[PDB]
């Protein structure tokens, strides 16, 4: 029972034709559908639910809510209690609130972020169905991005006053939504202060992850390729449209993942995430990394943390 | 709670000194720990508990049971009391049974093969460490296998005879163990018939398979590559080795996972499989692969079903 | 001066529809004229020259003659008398024996196989460009095969009547068209007699080579590929068109090179070579493969000399 | 005849220990002889010469000269010749100058660099032999570079004192060596001003090139690795180090090759080149680069120029 995966992610995007031109042509979605009121739904190839995407008309970037896919539709009456048993209140948008969409429980992490989980969503087909399928679509555009694979929030942290929503957003989900911690940063004296944590319901290393900040915000989401030479031409894609590339391609010391920062035509960042790293398991110990090593955790190559990865979000 | 993933398997080899040398030298896994009946007991380098692997001296090949590591303690007499409400009776060996292995609940699949789960082992870490660790260890021998991945049972099938274990043995392990199929092999008359399964606990297109066959034996246990470059570098490991290869490398339709197929010094077939496929999901629909395509199911580059695939397993 | 790279092979072809399928399907290139009598011309994307492959109408497969670039016209006149000189009769078919090529000197190797060179054929650029150039062009089809690499011609062998054409071509193109020798494989008594030469006028470890055989024939045309990855992509096309595969990808011992074997609609062998190799050197030490290896130098992984190699040609 | 290859190249190091640590552990460098100068020489595995690294003591970084193989002795007459008729001055070091090495050629390029030519270096062979031998060497330490493949230097430029010692140095090489010019970087109004070429005596984009400055000193000396998945394997080698890596991994625009730039302990800079790119003739038209597109000649992905690139050489 419970959480599956990561269902969907809902941007504010500033320009629709360009951000549906870049999630189309760089990171090679689909548009699904288009609601009445102007906002865009998109998948990727390697899902089979109707969309992963909401991008939705604004004067800013950011991002409106996340979305998380449970196994059976009594899971949100469960965890809707445990949640509220918590100290959380919830909420419950019925049917139809969101187009090819079920019910969907609604509440704000810690951090001030609004989750959703639903058990319902319009079922579409991966783009190579499942009787006899080829391991991949012809005619795939740019990086032919296999799914959704994870999000990174930036949540408030203040320690001197007493703030640190990264732990709290981390005790939540762990608590209420039985997600297990993979690995997280210790910064502070001795490592005792929880900067980022990556958590996991699958058996990747992460489908969220919270890392602190001055303010609650996107850092980015993320979209699952195969292997590095994939991030290659990952990277060659972006440079035929001018992308413009946060992060040139190099690999994270947590999670082991092979990774490109990029933004879209709105601000919001965007990651090619390429490998499995390793296979999470809830007996597996938490890897731990600490301050001194701050910037190989998150650039290994390098060991140089990125001005960008701490203080560019939406 | 219940099954994490495979825990070890344990296979019978003729002559200890050579199989030792190829689970080393072709693989990459460490020798852990020997007990006073001879066993040699061997893990991976991205594994944490103490062994995946145990090699018994014996007259023959095959291999003596297969075992399962579960998340808790009390999940055994939780799954002891679904497996015996079906029918299959067990028995419960107390801690040390195993060395460095806590109690295992023993009982015996519909195809015939012993399975054990176990909730204890001996923890001693990866060889990266859990504190700032590399992506990969210094010094990895051979194909450097992250992890023993799965195992593919051949089942006794007899349609005719109204005989199939792998139809028993998806049932049980669904049933009782809560795998979830994630692809199929479908013969007989318009895909009736299942002779090839694929069922998993972790988000891996399988971590437990069984395929048809005469009698019950073993297929293969395979370990995990990231990526196809290795697949490259463990072919050119065997060469090094004059290890007897079955498979070329190549493609599976099922799982999509890059594959080959050899042999260790007593005939036991290991395989080399390569990248995550996809992510498995209990709403995932689960992949079909007819008759007519049963070639490409198993071998996608070539369409060809190896003889040696369906005839040749201890 | 001389020769700077293969040219173009002409090819025989049954079924003139299924080998231009095959050919821009499979392996990515592009039909870029025909003439008045049915014969079709063909380029890879990554070749600035007109054509590369010639498909001629026939009642069977097999190869019309095999032709090599030259850096200036005037090469055509030293090298025709350094030919005649050895004992070779040349002649000279001029401008427009074929379309959009220049002058061709045309003469048969000791071996049997008309060998053409020309300094002159039509320039069409590449599918990049040469104006701040992608590193690949977008609409890529199959394999998207760099350019035809090399050929592999099969050359009458009889040892016991003093026969070895191998031998022969290997001192032809060395002396008259100075190419130097990259590697050999050596049989017979003590490895005195030369079954298998790779030679080369570029930096490469072969762009052409003989292999013994009962008959003078075609074993196969060689067309490029960057990288491993690149092969397991092309396997897969293979397997969407329902390409017989000859070889499953594997490393070749000879060249390093990774590689697939596969027959085109009319039984030609067709070859997908991966990767430079190593830098091939005028004062590098020819490679020389034993007798007791040579399934090993050919195909490196398994050490199993296929019996369709040394079998199957046209 | 003529110039086969890059020979060698002569550094200045300031801590000769820390220097020979970094080529031996990062690049997987062998140091093959200290002569009794305190000068270290050192090959990589897939180089049959003595060396092709010389490390020589000093109070800065920097380069001594730069040193290229030709086919045989009697080639340096001739380059001789034509060097000295074009206004070089030359002069001939004998056997014995440096250890291990026949006589050299010497002479300056119109950029102030000294530039040898030799033709015999004492052979040692592979680390993999020439009989039967294995593609890669058991081993193998660090990134494992098979050679080193070219140097860049920066040379004088000053167009409104009418100073362009890159486009004198590619006509000195052009007309005097018979280098052949791949790849150019075109600047100033229309692009009438050559900042930047790429030259070649081998098949491959470049073993010689040349970048403008505004003094003249040495940009890189580079290695070559096989495909993209060996340079994210020589970037978590310089990681595992803390090698100061200049730019993280990447693609040129020109030569299409992949690659990283680091730096030694004593601030050379040095790179990992990735891939064949083309297969560079001398009918190919010479790929122009023009100024509006600077960045992405360099660094392709990102099209951003590195201030690094053009502000730090030694
Ligand atoms: C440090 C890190 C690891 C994995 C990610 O997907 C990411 O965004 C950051
Ligand atoms: C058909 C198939 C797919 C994946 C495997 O691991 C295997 O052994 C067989
Ligand atoms: C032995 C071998 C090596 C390279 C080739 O291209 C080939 O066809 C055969
Ligand atoms: C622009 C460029 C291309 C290739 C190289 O090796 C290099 O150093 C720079
Ligand atoms: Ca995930
Ligand atoms: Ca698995
Ligand atoms: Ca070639
Ligand atoms: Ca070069
Ligand atoms: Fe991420
Ligand atoms: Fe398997
Ligand atoms: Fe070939
Ligand atoms: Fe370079």
């Amino acid at each position: 029972m419970g959480v599956l995966r990561i269902g969907h992610a809902s941007l504010k995007v500033m320009d629709m034709d360009a951000a549906v031109r870049h999630y189309e042509n760089v990171l090679g979605m689909k548009t699904t559908m288009k609601d009445k009121a102007g906002n865009v739904y998109l998948k990727c190839w390697d899902e089979w639910d109707k969309y992963s995407v909401i991008l939705t008309p604004s004067d800013q970037a950011g991002m409106n809510h996340l979305a998380y896919k449970v196994e059976k539709e009594a899971d949100l009456e469960a965890l809707q209690q445990k949640i509220e048993a918590w100290g959380v209140k919830t909420t419950m948008l019925d049917e139809g609130t969101l187009p090819s969409t079920g019910r969907m429980l609604q509440f704000k992490l810690p951090s001030g972020h609004e989750m959703r989980l639903y058990a319902s969503k319009e079922f579409v087909g991966t783009d190579v169905g499942n009787i006899n399928p080829d391991p991949w679509p012809d005619g795939l555009k740019g990086a032919g991005a296999h799914w959704l694979d994870h999000c990174l929030l930036v949540c408030e942290m203040n320690p001197e006053a007493g703030i640190n929503t990264v732990a709290d957003n981390t005790r939540f989900v762990t608590e209420c939504l039985d997600f297990f911690l993979t690995e997280q940063v210790l910064v502070g004296p001795g490592g005792s202060i929880q900067a980022t944590t990556f958590l996991a319901r699958t058996t990747t290393p992460h489908d969220i992850a919270f890392v602190g900040g001055p303010t609650s915000g996107l850092h980015h989401i993320a979209f699952f390729l195969d292997s590095w030479h994939d991030v290659l031409k990952a990277a060659d894609v972006m440079a035929k449209n001018k992308v413009r590339i946060d992060v040139a391609p190099t690999r994270h010391g947590i999670t082991r993942g092979e990774t490109i920062y990029f933004f879209d035509p709105s601000g919001n960042r965007n990651e090619t995430f390429a490998g499995l790293g390793y296979l999470a398991q809830r007996d597996r110990p938490v890897t731990t990394w600490t301050e001194d090593q701050l910037g190989s955790a998150i650039f290994y190559h390098t060991g140089y943390l990125e001005p960008s990865f701490t203080d560019v979000y939406t």
